[PDB]
């Protein structure tokens, strides 16, 4: 029964965090607060799955893909996966460095099935937290090369992030509160699926501007996997 | 609450857009061996105790049209609500007959805010179109867009694949698969299968190369929140 990804290779895998707090003069974009949060809450939650994590901060458009070059280049032979988080502003299909904005897809490319052969046939998680647009939800009372990829948004397309300063983001807290509860029972995709109805039923925004008081948010899970995904053996 | 509530006195409606034949104004050429798919679909989904609707060669005003109705109809006795549509695609956007159609134009009828009775139930798309025309060479109170999940043929930017006999690769895929695990598995297990099943047993087959050993990779995008299980 190969229905499930094989995770007891030597190492689980290496998890790069990429944690933008300060952006330039140059894109006028404010300042993350509540990602220093989030960033420890992944590092401790994913050394607690045995993943040997990177924490990079503020970064810039240049070194985010001259740092994904380099990953892709490594020998991922030993490790049953791989694993990866942003956290930034963001607009659909791009998340911004600390001078400007970066097409997802380029930074994803690296880890092809075809170029990066080492990590063929396992799972290439890309974690996302930022915009991915500005709507507001308001709520209402041989394998192909794009295979083995999952893509974990915070937000439905279209959308707006929401992050708080104290807790940080209510995704990337979700979630790993999530992993640090289920990590070792259910299946990958049931986890998720729990992070979703947390931030959809535990979460609602406040301000005392009426435009963005009372503001929903579901985060949305893309799956190009092949298989069920389980954190122990 | 874990899984969704799938006990209503009905499972509920699964139309079915299946598009073959398209107007001399649009260049499109017909989409040969769809209604293989229409059929094996309407089959499946008849199993589950679905309401199934058949519907063919819409044009764009038509499709927008009838999703306005089925999303005023009352789905208070109904457990969830499925709409599978079959026809050519760019990203985004399926074809009607006539022309193109924002496929959130079709979609936003239905969220939790528009069909007030279908709040808390599973919205499932199931896509088999095109999302762009790039080949893979392969290699050896809750929020309004709550609880939706769409089952694409293909990841983004992807040409979709087809066969004329036998039907599409993911449709084809789907049924069979459904047809096998609706009764065990979840729903993302089953569907993670599909991946499988396009993703190993599919590979393209023309005299010239750029058509050739081409692979697909379909894509499940959910917004749910909840486990779903065609049994109780």
């Amino acid at each position: 029964l190969d229905n499930s990804y094989k995770m007891d290779y030597p190492e689980m895998g290496l998890c790069i965090i990429i944690n933008n707090k300060n952006f330039h003069k140059s894109t006028g974009m404010t300042s993350r607060s509540g990602t220093d949060v989030d960033a420890a809450n992944l590092r401790e939650t994913f050394r607690n799955l045995k993943y040997e994590v990177r924490n990079k901060n503020d970064l810039t458009r240049e070194e985010i893909v001259e740092l994904m070059r380099d990953v892709s280049k490594e020998d991922h032979s030993k490790r049953s996966s791989f694993v990866c988080v942003l956290l930034s502003h963001g607009e659909e299909g791009i998340i911004f460095g600390t001078n400007g904005p970066v097409d997802l897809k380029k930074i994803t490319n690296f880890f092809r099935g075809d170029r990066c052969r080492s990590l063929t046939g396992k799972p290439k998680l890309f974690i996302i937290q930022a915009c991915r647009g500005t709507e507001l939800d308001c709520g209402i009372e041989k394998i192909p090369v794009d295979a083995d990829f999952l893509y974990a948004y915070s937000t439905a397309p279209g959308y707006y992030s929401w992050r708080n300063s104290k807790d940080g983001s209510w995704f990337i807290q979700s979630l790993c509160a999530m992993l640090k509860q289920y990590a070792d029972k259910l299946e990958f995709m049931h986890i998720l699926t729990r992070v979703n109805r947390k931030v959809a039923t535990e979460f609602e925004s406040f301000s005392f501007d009426a435009t963005f008081h009372a503001k929903k948010q579901i985060p949305c899970i893309v799956s190009m996997l092949t298989k069920e995904l389980y954190f122990y053996h």
